[PDB]
């Protein structure tokens, strides 16, 4: 999820 990367 951060900044839509992985997490």
């Amino acid at each position: 999820g951060l900044l839509g990367i992985t997490d």
